[PDB]
């Protein structure tokens, strides 16, 4: 008899999710989902960011995440956290570049 913490408590996410052809930015779709699970979302990739949700984004974002050891996760990671109702290991659903 105890209620769970917000699923993505303490996650501070920057979202860069584009269509493959680069014409459409879907970052708002995923910002909303993250906030509903208790993450904070930053409009900029600043020093407080812990996670970058990345799909077909900018190479500079990829390289900066790698340099800083910020977790680079796919939109599938977001889905799988929602499905599990739990903060799933980021190693399971890495982003691809
Ligand atoms: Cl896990």
């Amino acid at each position: 008899g105890a209620m769970a913490a917000p699923i993505l408590k303490d996650v501070v996410a920057y979202v860069e999710v584009w269509s493959s052809n680069g014409t459409e930015n879907y970052s708002k779709t995923f910002t909303t989902q993250l906030v509903d699970m208790g993450a904070k979302v930053s409009k900029t990739f600043n020093k407080q960011v812990t996670h970058v949700i990345f799909k077909d984004g900018y190479q500079s974002t990829w390289d900066k995440a790698q340099k800083r050891g910020v977790k680079l996760v796919s939109v599938l990671w977001v889905e799988k956290c929602r499905t599990a109702g739990a903060h799933i290991d980021e190693s399971l659903f890495p982003a691809a570049n």
